[PDB]
């Protein structure tokens, strides 16, 4: 079904944060697990997870409405050094993340592809609750300290 | 069944003092939700829903003796901004509920309402629990610190 | 994560139609216990938790959005004195309560808080499935008789 | 199969009539669960679907004789205002439906289709089980009385 | 609930486009299982059942606003020859449909029925997915060739 | 009891037919599964079998009758070289066959043997299934091309 | 542990062609599901699944040994526009991807690093058991036809 070019080109820019997203949370992840943080490992592997999932949607939207999905360009990872700086590159990453969902929703409604819309809507939900997991890790490294926030995510 | 209008003015005071209780319990457990201190606030969500199950009790007792339960006048929520007042802030309100409490099993004592007596008791046990277990925590955090108490309240 | 202050107050003025709500049908459903219209109590309890798990929603959100929940402001109850009063007491309320979603809902789509309107939304189909089921009532009262109408809510 | 072209006018004419019914019933069906007589409502809904299964069996029928179903030409629909005049309305249609069941079944005999005319009467069976349904509840309203007939299909 | 009258005429609109997608699904359907072609004359009865379960939403929807569903009127059935022209009359068919559905959309946002919009939204997702089905089987006739196409519909 | 002498003559020369079709069904059965194209076999041989219930079914009415049931004469076998033209040749008398069973329903009815009407109106029934069946077949070969319908009848 | 510094590199040299063969296996898979081929959408999608948990066991290896990762340089994705031509382009992959790797094996040899090159000999039989699919299928294409190539991987 022709799909709008700008919406397409919406579909794309988001997916290109998912595909941002889905080496930065699976790199974090191995790092974490490598350094026995095996609880980050283990959620920030369900977090990549979860990118790949909506990713594969918006290829999936993108071939309905006859555009090509982009997996060739891959923007810049945001790799932290320690696990203060991995939790905020994270959450930089799904700041801009949501910025341009919302700003592609808002295409989407001004040419009716509401079916679209609907999809970025959910990712969206996704995404925030990305947001609210990792503002709530930094604020508890700040109430019970790094190294009991840090012991706390070993098992 | 026509009750004595003190009786029935006492269970509308502690039904008053059971609805401060709900919303306060109710606020202060989806705050330490959204702050990550998930075994605080399901423990709090519990208190809340205890409360709520005194407050329909009162409300059909009050009924029954045909009073009007008054659900309208909502008391002074006492509500902290970190666990320490949040914890201190129940137990003050908590101190007042009993001493209520017994007042009102004075008063039904004295008219021979002793099936609204035999509530109240009940009630007062469980409130009784609650300040055990508010004063145990205020201690806990004096005897192993405020970031290993919120570090033991995570997960 | 900062949300719009305006969103805030919306979910606020949400919240408080929401906590009048959970009185009042709370009540209700008590006085047709105490009645001995189980069925209509019934029902009216589980509009009172719908209204509480609604409420529930509300909160969480706020707080995501880093604001404050308003538990402390209680409006006025609308209470019948018999079985229709009562009914139309709730679709009174109910009417009030879609008008204000509706509001919140555009505005937040302005902001572009679609996470903030699609829960409104959720909690504006389960008011109109209210509405639906207090306008029914009260046309049965007629089709019926209302003394037919309570016979078939006793039990 | 080459079939009578008159039998297969007959079926077409006997599925124009499940067509009307079909959406009658359905119509009827939904207005009654709007206005609280769910068993009404349920039952109604039953018998559009007795009539959507036999315009199957017709539809399959004529397409083996090698006719066209019109499924194009939908007649005067007979919907109610009030529960009396909607079962009335029923009934009005169904004595319609059987008068010409047994004019399509003489032809059928007449040109030694005994199959077609095994479907037909099997309709026909269906259709005055429908007319056994619809006279008893007119009679049952007479006996019992609109407000108390009503009353017993609510639930 | 007095709804905006021209939201019902929308849904109207809409509930005579499915009107008109049951009976050409249904006899595209019957059309296929006589010519043996069994996968797709189910796959066919079932996209039939679909517009058949969004007719009932759109009928009761309608009754809630206090409107009149519109089950007399029926367009013209778009009815194919063979297999390419059925399944091209389909998609022209559901392509004037989420047409008609972008526009009731439109309205519904404009006047504040959000629930309506909602109903809407996921029959467009419904429709928008048969649209990927008959676009995708019009693809495979080509890539495949009508004889293989056919053969693998069969049983 | 005994029966009329021309009802049982009907029956004879139904059963007549039926045994022709017994034996010409099942050696296209055979043929089918010596080439390898079992699925054809497999059906081919429910429809030999077929015969034989219905061929059960008029031995018994004709000894019911106190006739005596004509095993030993038999007509001649219709066999097809190639798959088209056995399913011609089934066809050519399943043809024979239902005009035969219409004048035996003809003659039932003059003389009031309304048991043996609904016998052959039974198998009539059946034999029009096989007449679809065989239209059926011959119309995909057509559709498909002979090679492609073979291919889907080898497993 | 350290590892030798060359062997990182070729083990992130063998990550990068994983991390684009994951990305147009992944395209590929969709589009094949686009177009309504889903069995070798299905099968396409494994082989990236498969690249995956390579990728991962890599990344693992390689954090292990002291050494950082890349994922952020992404060589060229081989994209096909029709079947063969897809098949094809992953076949090219591969034969680039199993000389990388016989490379790195022969290094690891050299510096004594065998678990390095055990990992490394369990993707190479990975690769070549596809390398096996991709062959093979491309055969098939030239013995059964394109089309019925196609047809046979629809469902
Ligand atoms: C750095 C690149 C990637 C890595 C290291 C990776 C890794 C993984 C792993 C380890 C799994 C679990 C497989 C299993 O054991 O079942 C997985 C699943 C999956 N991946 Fe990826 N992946 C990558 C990129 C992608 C991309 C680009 C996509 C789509 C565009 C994707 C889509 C999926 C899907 C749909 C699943 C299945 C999830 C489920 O339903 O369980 N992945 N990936
Ligand atoms: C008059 C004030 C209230 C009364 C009398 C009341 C009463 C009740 C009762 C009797 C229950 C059932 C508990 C059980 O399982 O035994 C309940 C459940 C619940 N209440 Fe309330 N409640 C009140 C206010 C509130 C408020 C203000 C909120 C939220 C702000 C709330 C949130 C909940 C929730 C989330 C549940 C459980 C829902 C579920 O289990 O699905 N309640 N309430
Ligand atoms: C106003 C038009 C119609 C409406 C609103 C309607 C509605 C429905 C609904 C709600 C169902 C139940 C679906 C399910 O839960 O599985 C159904 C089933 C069905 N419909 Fe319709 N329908 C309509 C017209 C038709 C027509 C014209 C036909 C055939 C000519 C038809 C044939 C069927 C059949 C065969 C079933 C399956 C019943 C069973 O065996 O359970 N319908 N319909
Ligand atoms: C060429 C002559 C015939 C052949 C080759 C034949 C072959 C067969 C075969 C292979 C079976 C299946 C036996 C089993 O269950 O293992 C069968 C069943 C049967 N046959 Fe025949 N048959 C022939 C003639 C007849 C005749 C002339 C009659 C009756 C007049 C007859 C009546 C039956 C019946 C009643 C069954 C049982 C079917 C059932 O109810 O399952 N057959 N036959
Ligand atoms: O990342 C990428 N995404 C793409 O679509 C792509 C390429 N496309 C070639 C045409 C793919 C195509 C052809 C016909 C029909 C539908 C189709 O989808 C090439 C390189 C990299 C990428
Ligand atoms: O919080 C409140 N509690 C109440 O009872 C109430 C009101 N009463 C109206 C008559 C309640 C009533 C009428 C008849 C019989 C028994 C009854 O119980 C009004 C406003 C607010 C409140
Ligand atoms: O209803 C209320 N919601 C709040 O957040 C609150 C307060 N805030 C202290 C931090 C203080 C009092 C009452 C309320
Ligand atoms: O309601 C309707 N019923 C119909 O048959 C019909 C139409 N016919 C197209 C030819 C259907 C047909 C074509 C070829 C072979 C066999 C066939 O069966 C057109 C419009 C409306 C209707
Ligand atoms: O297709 C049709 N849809 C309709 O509603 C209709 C008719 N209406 C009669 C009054 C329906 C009605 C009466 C009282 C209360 C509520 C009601 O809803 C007449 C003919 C055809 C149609
Ligand atoms: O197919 C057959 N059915 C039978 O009943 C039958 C036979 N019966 C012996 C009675 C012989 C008989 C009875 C009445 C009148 C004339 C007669 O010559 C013998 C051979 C074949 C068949
Ligand atoms: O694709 C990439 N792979 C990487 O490792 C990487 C970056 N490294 C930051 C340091 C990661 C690191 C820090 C301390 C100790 C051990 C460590 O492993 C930066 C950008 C992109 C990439
Ligand atoms: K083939």
């Amino acid at each position: 079904m022709k799909g709008d070019k700008k919406v397409i080109q919406h579909l794309n820019k988001i997916l290109g944060n998912e595909l941002i997203a889905i080496n930065q949370y699976f790199l974090h992840s191995r790092m974490w697990n490598d350094w026995g943080l095996k609880r980050l490992g283990a959620h920030e592997y369900h977090e990549s997870i979860d990118e790949m999932k909506h990713a594969d949607k918006l290829i999936e939207r993108i071939l309905f409405l006859e555009g090509l999905p982009n997996l060739q360009d891959l923007g810049k990872l945001l790799i932290g050094e320690n696990t203060q700086e991995m939790l905020q590159c994270d959450l930089n990453l799904e700041l801009k993340a949501t910025k341009d969902l919302r700003e592609a929703i808002v295409h989407c409604e001004q040419v009716h592809d509401y079916v679209s819309r609907d999809l970025l809507k959910d990712i969206l939900e996704s995404e925030e609750e990305h947001i609210d997991y990792l503002e709530t890790q930094l604020g508890l490294i700040q109430k019970v300290g790094l190294e009991n926030y840090l012991q706390s995510h070993m098992h």
